[PDB]
RNA sequence: GUUCGCGAACUUCGUGGACAUUUGGUCAAUUUGAAUACAGAGAUCAGCAGUUCCCCUGCAUAAGGAUGAACCGUUGUUUU
């Protein structure tokens, strides 16, 4: 529920995925969920051979599972907060 | 006395003017114990940069504005 919160927090942000099979992609976060999908709006190209043999497909579905990373900056995510809520947990 | 003019028989008589003078004119230079010299030793033409003041142009520093750029940021067996 702290994670899901974070992930909501971030609504509308054009973020990196590398998933766990060599793909690679970039998309503005719309809608996030209790695990953790995420669907991308307008795909972008970040490498050119790990990004996927996709072309037409501006919005996606992303299942939580296989995401190794989402690759944010230095001005796109929460912490000591996150920290924080941790604290609060058990 | 010395010249120029005119009257009478170049020559001479009768005659009217004019008749000072010197200073102010030393080549220097060198060889002398008068000779050599011989007037005395860079020119002309043309660039460029400098200096100052201006104007433009580009850069730098200071300051000081104006404006842009998407989008959210931080304190009982499949997704664990």
């Amino acid at each position: 529920m702290l994670f899901f919160s974070f992930f909501k927090t971030l609504v509308d942000q054009e973020v990196v995925v590398e998933l766990k099979n060599d793909i690679e992609i970039k998309g503005t976060l719309q809608s996030v969920d209790q695990f953790l999908n995420l669907k991308l709006d307008n795909i972008s190209c970040t490498d050119e051979k790990k990004y996927p043999h996709l072309g037409s497909v501006r919005n996606i579905f992303i299942r939580g599972s296989t995401v190794r990373y989402v690759y944010l900056n230095k001005n796109m995510v929460d912490t000591n907060l996150l920290q924080d809520a941790t604290r609060r947990e058990v």
